[PDB]
This record gives structure tokens, sequence and C-alpha cells, in this order.
């Protein structure tokens, strides 16, 4: 298969033709010749005048009093985040193409919505070597890989300041789209909605939906427990979750997501939410008091999804750039450009989000401190301290490096070697190719990708060639940008699938982005004036401080 | 409810505020005022340029020696062909909004791909009368509406020539995104594809498509009887079909859609469309006989959904609309422009395509005329003459006028009926509510409803109030264009559904529509080249004329 060296560069559509030859479909990819490589005119111009990424983070990130007028000028502010969506969604194929089983495009890799879509296709079967023509004929150990390049020894704490806040907002967020279904296989999800559905807290199907709410004023089942409200049980309910068997029935919680039982820092957020849900229930019951519980209940959805994008925009991403220049989340930026309102995850913004490095070593609420054999499936510990000393624990609390390499806790060492086992399953292409993906030049060598000379050393010695090296070990050892959480290929891969998955939602489309969506303009506001803050202030008992990085 | 009454203009939103007043959402309807039916200043001067659709129209179907000129001026005809589709389109929310269950925004009509969409919301529950203030408390007897208004006496001719080629084409084309779930109601549907994927050819599920399929060479199964390529039975695939006890077993050919064992015109382009893709096969596999049997039958698909787009655009709706321009394919068109790649099937859609006054009293066949006793169901007769006799004999037989009513044949009485009614139950609103939702000045009476004096005299009767006519029988009664087979309400609302149909299909996506996505530049010039008459002329022995209009 001559098309196994990737030649077509620039987006080239590689196609074969007989057994000795290929054929790269330059089509509207701004570039000619065999290989899609010789630009024409008005590429030469753009690459010429365009600043790498990192000089534009240097630029994002200093001059915060240049920033500080551009932040209370609207017409500007508005002008560059809507130049931030465009030109990141634009990297993004919308609607979708490959998945793991097509290297073509085809109607069963469109429309079959149990697959995760590619952003890159999968390595053809009869390739030379596992990842096209480069390598050794096998890959490396997976499990040496992770001892010797992302196992933690010593703690690394997040030098941007994120918390355990920040932390568990990641696992519970991106796990409403980021449900891989295991009985089929890691090319498969559970997640159809493929985006903010919310159906983290109201159930994947209409069955378990009607399980957990109360169809009583539009709300959620809950249970009162010390005064507070929290989510009902897999008894009350009948909704099915995973739990181990020592976990008593009455602490069995039951929320829309199977797995959020894990840890207390998921149920937490899953209280939280649906405390938030059941609060703009009443709000709403006085606007609309003629309203039935089946339109409370809808209405409702809508704006915890509106408030979820506007939390994840402006406190979420704003945390993880680094930025003095404030994002916004308004679906009108939008409405004079092209834009596909609609997504389909992607199996590799499943991979890259594998920020596991975030997890600290203990978990320390109040004045204890629990490992993860005492942490995991402990409902009780919610309960014991409460939702409100949680946030407050957790708001102090330091989370892990991600980039870096070297800062995954023993404890999720295995899932860690799962990522890249599933990774091959999957055929991937290699890093190398991904950055090429996502207009990042290729690095060149081991030791330009990890900055330093010990871990690009044992890189070396593992898989020998650059281009050989692998899309999720390389993620994580890739040198940090200056005082980063990330380096430079998590965040250009990851702000495009981020930025398309947050505004290709059907609310941010003009027929549904007005008041009337949301019961008028309380229920609007409520969206448009959301926050992390607010989102505890409303919900937790005290209004405690809170943001996603440490004081 | 105060909104029964529909007191928003102008697309604005109406919503119940409290239990005896009512609030109307304006946003970007180009009005204000409570009703948002005060024109604002831009709006003023688009209303007082915009000329009528029958001017328009009248326009399109005139001055031929001028229309041929615009036609060989590529950059004019793609101009006018391109302001054609995104105008029209507009007229369409996409991502959808409401359905049969919800008049109002919520994530169950949106994300719920069983639901028929719908460009009006349903008349509330619990209002005066059934389509919301207007008209008696009950509306008029749907057999009186029937028998008084839309049955047959006397066979009506098209004006335009329409023949049983096209005919049977609007019905096979068309099955392919209706397919009402009649085991829930008429507001369910089995298309889940929405749209133009050729599941009544593939099969709708992976399960029914791998009966159908051969696995060798990308193709599908068939028989050869009499020399030529027939589909294959139920017995060799095990692919269900809705035949009779009657029906032997050698005669139960089965294809993608269920129910096409119907009528032998069906299985005519059931025959021909399956012979096409076998063809596309062989084609491809010189193209590349280092392809595997999976991408053959992938690509072959691909590049059917393009000839079926194709001809619907080029061939049958220009022949539809009888304008002497010259219509055209070309999803480059749309590159420029504000378009949304995706689509939902409306149920208003489904209805008003109820074309059976298309259908004539019997059916000739060669030198044999059959009764709806002894057609349906009887592929005894598509063995008996043969595919070329079939195509020889609907190409000249005339359809029947869809317009002006009184041109139902009997047989379909039932099922003319069921349209009412289904309607009815899905709490459509007025006939003139939807003239207003596709910017049309509603009928003041119904001589101007029907241009005549018998029919409406009948109507009146029936409603009494113009305001209260269904959307079904408004549209087979309603005065036609001059000597055109529709009135104009079937074309304003009729051509937003089909253009958006057509090109919100992923493959005229950028991103899709290059060569390699079907095999490289002969098999994309398959598609651009299509026609109804090269489809005919491909697949069917002899080569014999054909066109949806009688010699
Ligand atoms: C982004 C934040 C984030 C955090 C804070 C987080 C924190 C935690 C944590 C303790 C707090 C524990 C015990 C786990 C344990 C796991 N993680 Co996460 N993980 C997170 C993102 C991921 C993602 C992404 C996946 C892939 C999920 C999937 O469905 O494939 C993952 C999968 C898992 C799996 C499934 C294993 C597999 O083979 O797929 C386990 C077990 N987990 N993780
Ligand atoms: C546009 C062309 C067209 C033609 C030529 C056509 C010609 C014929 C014909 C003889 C030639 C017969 C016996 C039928 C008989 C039927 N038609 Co059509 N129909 C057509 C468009 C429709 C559409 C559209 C529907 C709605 C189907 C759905 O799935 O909801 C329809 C539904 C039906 C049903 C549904 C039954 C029910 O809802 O109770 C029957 C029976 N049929 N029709
Ligand atoms: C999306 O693609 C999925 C994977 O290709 C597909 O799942 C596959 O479905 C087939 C047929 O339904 C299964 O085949 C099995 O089915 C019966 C079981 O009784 C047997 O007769 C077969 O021989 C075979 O055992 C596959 O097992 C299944 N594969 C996986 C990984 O789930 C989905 O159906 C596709 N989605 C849609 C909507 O079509
Ligand atoms: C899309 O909307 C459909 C209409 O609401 C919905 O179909 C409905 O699905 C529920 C299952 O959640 C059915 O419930 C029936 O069966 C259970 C079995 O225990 C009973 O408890 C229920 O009382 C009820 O009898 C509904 O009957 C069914 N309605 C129809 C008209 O088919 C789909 O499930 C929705 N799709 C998705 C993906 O949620
Ligand atoms: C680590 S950094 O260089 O400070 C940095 C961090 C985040 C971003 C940004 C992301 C992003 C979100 C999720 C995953 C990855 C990136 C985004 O959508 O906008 C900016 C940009 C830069
Ligand atoms: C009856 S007519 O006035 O000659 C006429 C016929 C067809 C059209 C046209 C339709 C159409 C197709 C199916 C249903 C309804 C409209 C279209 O999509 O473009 C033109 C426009 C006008
Ligand atoms: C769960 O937490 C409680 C404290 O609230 C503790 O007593 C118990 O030991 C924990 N469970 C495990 C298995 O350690
Ligand atoms: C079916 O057609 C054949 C001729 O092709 C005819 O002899 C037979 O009677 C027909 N069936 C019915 C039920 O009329
Ligand atoms: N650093
Ligand atoms: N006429």
């Amino acid at each position: 298969n001559p098309c196994c060296s990737h030649p077509c560069q620039n987006r080239g559509v590689c196609m074969s033709v007989g057994f000795d030859q290929y054929k790269c479909d330059c089509t509207r990819t701004g570039f000619y010749g065999e290989n899609c490589s010789t630009p024409e005119f008005l590429t030469r111009i753009k690459l010429f005048l365009k600043p790498t990424p990192n000089t534009v983070h240097y630029i994002l990130t200093h001059f915060k009093g240049f920033w500080n007028v551009v932040n209370n000028i609207p017409f500007l502010r508005n002008a560059i985040m809507s130049y931030v969506l465009t030109s990141r969604s634009h990297l993004i194929d919308s609607p979708p193409t490959y998945n793991a089983d097509y290297g073509y495009k085809s109607w069963e890799a469109f429309s079959n919505l149990s697959y995760y879509t590619r952003a890159l296709p999968p390595v053809p079967d009869d390739c030379p070597t596992p990842l096209g023509v480069k390598g050794k004929k096998q890959l490396p150990d997976s499990n040496e890989i992770v001892e010797k390049l992302l196992l933690r020894r010593k703690f690394i704490p997040d030098p941007q300041g994120s918390n355990m806040m920040f932390a568990f907002f990641a696992q519970h967020f991106t796990h409403q789209f980021f449900k891989t279904d295991h009985k089929r296989g890691p090319a498969f999800t559970n997640g159809l909605g493929h985006g903010v559905d919310l159906n983290h807290i109201y159930g994947e199907t209409l069955a378990r939906q009607r399980k957990l709410r109360l169809f009583k004023d539009g709300k959620m089942k809950y249970q009162i427990i010390d005064g507070e409200m929290y989510p009902p049980t897999v008894k009350d309910t009948q909704a099915e979750m995973i739990y181990p068997p020592q976990v008593p029935e009455h602490l069995r919680f039951a929320v829309g997501q199977e797995v959020f039982g894990l840890v207390p820092g998921l149920m937490m957020y899953a209280t939280i939410w649906l405390r938030e849900h059941n609060r703009v229930c009443d709000v709403l019951k006085q606007e609309h008091p003629e309203w039935g519980d089946e339109q409370l209940f809808q209405t409702s959805r809508l704006i915890l999804i509106g408030e979820t994008i506007k939390i994840v925009i402006e406190d979420y991403v704003n945390h993880l750039s680094g930025y003095h220049f404030k994002l916004k989340f308004d679906p009108e930026l939008l409405f004079n450009k092209q834009f596909q309102y609609q997504n389909r995850i992607a199996a590799e913004f499943n991979t890259l989000y594998h920020w596991h490095p975030l997890l600290p070593d203990t978990f320390q609420i109040h004045d204890q401190k629990y490992n993860y054999q005492q942490f995991i499936y402990n409902n009780s510990i919610l309960l014991e301290h409460g939702i409100t000393q949680f946030v407050e624990s957790f708001t102090r609390q330091i989370a892990g490096r991600v980039a870096g390499g070297r800062n995954v806790p023993p404890a999720v060492q295995k899932v860690s070697q799962a990522s890249i086992d599933q990774s091959r399953q999957m055929k991937y292409q290699s890093f190398n190719e991904y950055r090429k993906r996502f207009m990042l030049k290729p690095y060149e060598s081991f030791e330009e990708l990890t900055g330093e000379k010990e871990m690009s050393a044992e890189l070396e010695a593992l898989y020998g060639d650059i281009d050989a090296v692998e899309l999720y070990p390389a993620l994580l050892v890739e040198k940090p940008r200056p005082d980063a959480i990330f380096g430079e290929t998590m965040v250009e891969v990851g702000a495009p699938f981020s930025l398309k998955g947050l505004m290709g939602n059907v609310i941010c489309s003009p027929a549904y982005w007005k008041p009337s969506t949301f019961g008028g303009e309380v229920g609007f506001q409520i969206i448009n004036t959301a926050s992390i803050q607010s989102l505890i202030c409303n919900n937790v008992k005290g209004c405690p401080f809170t943001s996603f990085s440490v004081p």
C-alpha cells in the first residue's frame, strides 16, 4: 500500500492507483504537485505572515496593560474572540470523515454514530511498520514507556496553579462525551450526542432519564441528608450504577453517568449540578406558574447546557490558556461567519484528554489525607464532610503538571498503559503526523521534543526515529511552554477540538439562541451570567470562595 | 393557552407569561412590536423590493431565449443557482426545532432522531378549536372532504406532461426519507439518516445491508432471469419484505426498502438502481484492481448518492419547475455561503408529498391494461414485460394533475383520508398558518384559494372560515399556476425542503466533495454527468429513450 508512507502533505488525500502507485488529491489544500507540497501564491504570503503559535502564546500571556484596554473595548474583544473561534475550528472537519475502520471516506464512517470519528485516518493494515514506514517492525513495550517516561517519582505541581476543583471539573465535564464502549472496543462510544448534552446528569437514554426524574415541578429525584440535597439511590430510581459490592445500598447514589460513583470528587459535581437543575426549576416555576413538569424540566436542561458552555469557556479554558485576553462565550460572534452547528467526538480528542498527571498522591479533605484505596468509591466521605467542605478543600489543593513527563501517579499506571495500548489497537498515526495535521512543524529530534537530554535519550532508545514516537506518550513528555501546564501540541490540537465542540452546539445556533428558548429573559440571564463561582455560590451551603486555581 | 391564537407574526416565538398573558420573541425576525408585526427599516426596503413568487415563476417560465444565454454563461448560471439554493434554504431551521410533542424548543425534540421534525409547532392541547381558535369546535368529516373535493370523477392529466416514469421515481426516491413508523404513529420515522442515504437500496441497518451484499467486488446480490439482472430473493438473502401470502417464493424480490414489493413500478427502479450499483463496482474495479470488496462497495454507494442528487436536481426538479433556467447540481456554489450540511425530515414535507393524484386509472404496459386489483404486489408483470418494455410504457403514459382537486383515484381514496386524519392527529396548524410560515400572503376567500366556484363553495360548507382550512386538503384544491402541476403553496413550501434535503447531504460538504472521495476523476465524473436518461441507458437493455415528460 503506497499510502503507508503518508506521502500527501497539507491535508492532501492519499489514494492508491494500481498496486505500485498513489495519487494525492490537493483539492482546496492551498498547494499543488505530486504530494501537495508546492504552495500556491496566497499560501506563500500567508505562511510568511503567519507567526508561530508560540509567538502568539507569548503575546497573549504578556502585555497585561494592553489587554486591559482590549478587554474593555467591546468591538475589539468581540472581533478577536470571533477570530479565535473560526480560525481554530477550521482545523476540524465537519461533518466528520474517518473513523477507526475507514481510512477513506465512506457512508458507514459518516453515519454510524457509535464510532468515535478521527482527525487523521488509521494506518493501513498491510504496512511495513505499525505506524506506516517509520520505526521498528514492532513498537516499544507499552509498560516500559509508561515506566521510563510517565510514572511519577516526585509530584510536580501545575505551575499555572490548577486545583482539584479544576481537575475534577475536567473529569466530570469530559465524561459526558468521552464514554468509551469497551463492550465493543476503544473505537466506540456510548455518547451518541457527541457533545455537551449533559447526559452525565440527565442520562443518555430516555429510559434512564425517566428513572432519575421526579416528574413534579420539572425536577430530578433527590435525597435530603443533613439538611442538604443529594442525588437519589439506585434502589429508589432503578437507574443502574457502577459500584463494587462493599458499597451499601443506601450509599449507591444514582446520577446520569454510570461511572460517577468512582470518586467523591465526581459525585460532588454531580450533586452540585443536580442542585443547579432543581434550583433553575424553582426559578422557572415563578416565571411560568402555568407550565407543567415537562416544559419545566426541558427548559431547565437547556439552561444548564448553556451554563456549562459559559463556564467552560470563560472560567475553565480561560484558566488553562493563561491569557490576559478575556475569553467570551457569545454565539452571536459566529452569526456572520461560516460555521457548522454540529459535532462528532474525535478519538484523538479523547486520547489527548487523558490528563491523569493532574492527580495528586493523596486527597486532602479538611484535616484528613485519603489515599486512593480509601478514596475510591467512598461516598461516606462525601456525607462525612459535605459539599461545602469539599469545595473549600479542593480549591486549596494543587493539581499536577500534565506536560513535561514523569508525573503520572503509580495508582493510575495501568490506565496510562491502556491509553497507549488502545492507541495502537485503533491504529493511530505518529505524533509528528498529528503535528503536521494541526499546522505545526514536526520535531526533528528527541532532544527538541523534550527540551532536555534525559528522557529524550530514553525515547531514542525506545523508538529509534523521531517520526516513530506515538501521540499520547509524546504529548505528556513534550516540553512545556514557559511555566505552562501543557506543551505546544496539546494546545494546538486541543483548542480546535474544544472550541468546535462547545460552539458547535445546537443552542448556539441562531434558531435556538434567543430568550424564548429558555423561558424568557430571566432564564436567558442565568446562562449569560453563569460562572464556576456562582454555580458553587448558589448551590453550596455558605457560598464559599472557589476558582480553578489555588489561592 | 393564549398562544392558541398564534399571535406572534414573522417567525416570532410565542410564549406564555402567566395564565392569561403571552409574549412574542421578535429576535432577529426583522420585526418588533407586541406581535412582531412592525417592520424594521431594512425590512421595509426588502419587503417593498421583493417580487411575488408568481411574478418570479412567470419570469422563470418565460423569456426562453434569454435563459438559454444565461445557461451558457457559467458566471451567471452559477450566481443565479447559488442564490436559489441559499434563499430557499434560509426558510428551514437547521439544526431542527419542533416535533409533534414539543411546540417549544427542547433537547428531546432536537436530539431524538425517531421524530419527524416540524416547520410549524403543534397546536397546543387545550386550545378552543383543533387548529387554535378558528373553525368549528370539530373539524369537518375526513371522508366527506375526500369525496366532495379530492376524489377523481374524470382523470385530469398533468399539463406539464409528467409520466409514470416521473411518478414512480417520486415514489421510489422519496420513500428513503419518508418511512412513517406506523407501529408508533404518524409522528415517527424509521429513516434515521434523515435524507438521501439510499437506505432504500442498501438497507437502513448494517444487518439488512449484510444480507443484500455479495461481499465480492463490492457488489449487491442479484439474480439473472431471462439473461437480465434482477434483485435477489427473500429466500436467498433472509432480508424480510412485505409480501402477501399469495406471492410465490421466487417472485419475492428483496431490496433495501421493505415495501418496494408493493408495486412493479417501484421494483423497476430498485432493479435499475441495483444494476447501476454493480455497474459502478465494475467501473471502479478497473480503476482500482487493488481495492477490496469493502472499499469497492462503500465508494460505489457514495457515487450513487451523488448520481441521485444530480438527477433529482437537474432532471426531476428541473422538469417539475418547468423553468427555462437550467438548474445545476454543484456543491461548490455554496462553499462561499453560510449553509448547514445537515437535515431533518419535516412531517409537513412528508404530508405535502402525498401526490397520489399523479396516479392513473389503469396501468398500461406494452399493449396491456392492469387495474389496481392486478397491478399491486404483482412482480410477475415485471418479469413478463421485462424492464425495457416497462420504461418504454411508463415514458409514454401520462400522469394525473396534483393541484386543482378532484383527481385522487378511488383506489387510494382511503390513503387520502389517512393523510388528513394523521395530520389532525399530529396537531397541524392551518393552511393559512403555513403560508405565512413560508412568506406567502394568506388567502382571504375560498374563491381566491381555488380560483373557481364549485369547490370553494364546498369548502365554505365544510370549514366556514378560510383560516380553518387544513394543510393537505388546500394543497390539492389550490388553483394551479398557468398550465402548472402545482399551486404556488406546494412550490414555495416544497422547494425549501427539497433543496435543503439535497444540498444538506454530507457529500456536498467541502471535505467530501472531491475526486479522491469517489475513487478519482472517473468515479467523480459519473456523478457530474448523471441523468435519468443515462441511468436507463446504462442499465436497461436496448437503451430506450426516457424522460419525466411524455413525447
Ligand atoms: C481530564 C481529567 C481526568 C481526571 C481528573 C481523571 C481522574 C481519574 C481518577 C481519580 C481522580 C481515577 C481513579 C481515574 C481512573 C480512570 N480514568 Co480518568 N481521569 C480524567 C480523564 C480520563 C479520560 C479522558 C479517560 C478515557 C475515558 C474513556 O471512556 O475512554 C479516562 C479513563 C479512566 C479509566 C478507564 C480505563 C481505560 O482503560 O479506559 C479509569 C479506571 N479518564 N481517572
Ligand atoms: C410521491 C409519489 C407517490 C406515489 C406515486 C404513491 C403511489 C401509491 C400507490 C399506487 C401506485 C398506492 C397503493 C399507495 C398507497 C400508500 N401511499 Co403512496 N404514493 C406516493 C407518496 C406517498 C408518501 C409521501 C406517503 C407517506 C409515507 C410515510 O412513510 O409516511 C405515502 C403513503 C402511502 C401509504 C401509507 C399507509 C398509511 O399511512 O396508512 C399507502 C397504503 N405514499 N401510494
Ligand atoms: C456501527 O458499526 C458497528 C461495528 O461495525 C456495528 O456493530 C456490529 O453489528 C453487527 C450486526 O448487527 C454485529 O454482527 C453480529 O451480529 C449477529 C449477532 O447475532 C450475527 O449474526 C453476526 O454474525 C455477528 O455476530 C457485530 O458484532 C457488531 N460489532 C460491534 C463491534 O458491535 C453497528 O451495528 C453499526 N451501527 C449501526 C447503527 O448500524
Ligand atoms: C424518542 O422519543 C420516543 C417517543 O417518546 C421514545 O420512545 C419511547 O421510549 C420509551 C422507553 O424509554 C417507551 O416506554 C415504554 O416502555 C417502557 C418499558 O418499561 C414502559 O415503562 C413505558 O411506560 C412505555 O410503555 C415508549 O413507549 C416509547 N414511545 C413510543 C411512542 O415509541 C424514544 O425512546 C426516544 N428515543 C431516545 C433515543 O430516547
Ligand atoms: C498550557 S497553555 O499554553 O497555557 C494553554 C492552555 C490552553 C489553551 C486553550 C485551549 C485548550 C483547551 C483544552 C485543551 C487544550 C487547549 C483553548 O480551547 O483555548 C485556549 C491555550 C494555551
Ligand atoms: C408547479 S410549478 O409552478 O411549475 C413548480 C414546480 C416545481 C418547482 C421547484 C421545486 C419543488 C420540488 C418539489 C416540490 C415542490 C417544489 C424545487 O425544489 O425547485 C423548483 C417550482 C415551481
Ligand atoms: C471511607 O471513608 C470513611 C470516612 O468518612 C472511612 O471511615 C472509611 O475507612 C473509608 N473507606 C475505606 C475503604 O477506607
Ligand atoms: C399478475 O400478472 C399476471 C400476468 O403478468 C396475471 O396473469 C395475473 O392474473 C396477475 N395477478 C392478479 C392477482 O391479477
Ligand atoms: N518551567
Ligand atoms: N391550465
